[PDB]
């Protein structure tokens, strides 16, 4: 399932989304993957109420270091495209949370967000991450976006932009590839932590999922195609499940 060649959505998504989906899949392809079963063994889902149809493709995996690796592609009607990805770490290893959300319409990408988010109580990334991320240097983008109020969960390296041209699209993709290369290497060298530290990282992941559920822009997309009760179950059990 991890080849995207069987995807029905891929050919119709915004090109930046296609490039990022491919890069994520390439990063995961040779890991010690096992399937992760979403609620009701959800793969493909389509729904419509009174407006536009929402189509969603889900792929989910797990490894010893990552309890849940979720790649979701979505399209609303013919306008709105979305790529959503979260690698949820196993708290035992103390790794940060990789996440990204890319939203596009007919006139281009409106929102591109990626981060390696902290799970420590002091809201800092592990020292090895800080060092590696600082060495990449700060990227220059013309149109930055300020994080909403629930976005206190994001690191100081969080990127949130509207890409202004294809060069910036490519620059953002390359920065996400760099984040993934750092993250995959740190996962090899990570050691199992003490019970007390595992608990702190668990709490940090819970908090991340609770704050992400406050994103009303995501919720309203789901609500308009499936209704309020479906949307709440999807947000809380599929996208941002509390462990
Ligand atoms: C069904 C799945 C799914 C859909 C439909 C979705 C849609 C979605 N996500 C966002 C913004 C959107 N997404 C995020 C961030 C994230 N969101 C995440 O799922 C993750 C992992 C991050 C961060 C790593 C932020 C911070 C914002 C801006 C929220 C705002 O402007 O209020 C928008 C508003 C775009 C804009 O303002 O230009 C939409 C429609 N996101 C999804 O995940």
């Amino acid at each position: 399932d991890l080849s995207l060649t069987n995807s029905s959505l891929m050919p119709t998504l915004n090109p930046m989304i296609q490039q990022l989906a491919l890069a994520i899949a390439a990063s995961w392809q040779s890991l010690p993957l096992k399937p992760y079963q979403l609620p009701e063994d959800l793969g493909y889902v389509e729904g419509r109420l009174e407006g536009e149809k929402l189509v969603i493709e889900n792929r989910c995996y797990q490894t010893p270091q990552f309890r849940k690796m979720h790649l979701e592609l979505a399209k609303v009607g013919k306008g709105l495209d979305d790529l959503h990805c979260v690698m949820f770490p196993e708290p035992l290893y103390g790794l940060p949370l990789f996440g990204c959300d890319i939203v596009a319409g007919p006139g281009g990408v409106s929102a591109a967000i990626a981060d390696l988010s902290p799970t420590q109580s002091d809201r800092q990334l592990p020292a090895a991450y800080q060092k590696s991320l600082a060495e990449l240097g700060q990227p220059e983008f013309e149109q930055q976006r300020e994080l909403p109020p629930w976005g206190e969960i994001f690191s100081e390296y969080c990127l949130f932009i509207r890409p202004s041209n294809v060069t910036e699209e490519e620059r953002f993709v390359q920065r996400v590839v760099d984040f993934l290369q750092i993250h995959c290497h740190q996962s090899i060298v990570a050691e199992p932590l003490s019970e007390a530290q595992t608990l702190e990282h668990r709490q940090g992941q819970i908090h991340y999922c609770q704050q992400q559920q406050k994103n009303d822009k995501t919720r309203r997309v789901l609500e308009k195609a499936f209704g309020e009760a479906w949307a709440e179950r999807y947000m809380s059990q599929v996208l941002f499940d509390v462990i």
